[PDB]
């Protein structure tokens, strides 16, 4: 579960990284950064896609990727750190 | 369900597209982009409504549209891609 | 319920409107706009508090107001438009 | 519970404050502000990490911290202000 969501999240971010570095000309790390802050809804106050292709892709990317990214964040917190921390809480 | 949420989301985005292209003077694609990033809470780091009418509309738009947009994203992920991916997971 | 959340949301936004117009010097409508996009997490790509008092207030404001604002958005969609739309869906 | 989430949220914000003031050179209050708006997804329309180290840290920081911060906001609203307000509601 967490493993599949992990993999699925990675592929989604790879796709965004490739798209923005190619169509929007960002350095790969910047493309990955943009993909991450966009899908987590944090957003970026400096960059917004400048091409129409980039704007359309971003719209579709958000709708398809937000669900997956938060499910991963959900399981990551509830199934990977909840107990880990909740562990020591046990005297 | 997913079909109705799909339609309802489309109409909401059409309304935003028309509003921002008219009152804020954005190109239609930019108006649609702004509507999408606003309702998904991603936001835009470049554009903010410049007119008071645009600011008031945006406030109301957010309150009325956030719920619908996320419900759609919710069902879209839980009822359209959960199984699709979860399908192959079956050996 | 929806009425109390409505009132509670209004008071929270009034407080933000007064704070930002006074300490950050925004026009009241801009102060209200900032308060709304901050508590809904949409954010603004143009304005960020410039004073330390404004930064500290914003931090506390977010933590205390996000919960209330989304609960309101939650009930507003689930208890005010779900049926309204779901109504006609009935042949 | 609320006490542990409170503590856990504080440590996460302290880590971000130290990181951004050091690597990105922000004043401590600005580093704390950035950490808060990033983890709550509000975002900042002015600042984005300028170094690759800052971009990578921010990506990891978001994934690990969003879950905790919202759980805290969740319990804070549902277990600390729900009754407090809901209290007087009792005639
Ligand atoms: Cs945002
Ligand atoms: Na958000
Ligand atoms: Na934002």
């Amino acid at each position: 579960e967490f493993q599949v969501l992990f993999v699925l999240t990675i592929l989604t971010l790879i796709s965004g990284t490739i798209f923005y570095s190619t169509v929007e000309g960002l350095r790969p790390i910047d493309a990955l950064y943009f993909s991450v802050v966009t899908l987590t809804t944090v957003g970026d106050g400096n960059f917004s896609p400048q091409t129409d292709f980039g704007k359309i892709f971003t719209i579709l990317y958000i709708f398809i990727g937000i669900g997956l990214v938060f499910g991963f964040i959900h399981k990551l917190a509830v199934n990977v750190q909840l107990p880990s921390i909740l562990s020591n809480l046990v005297p």
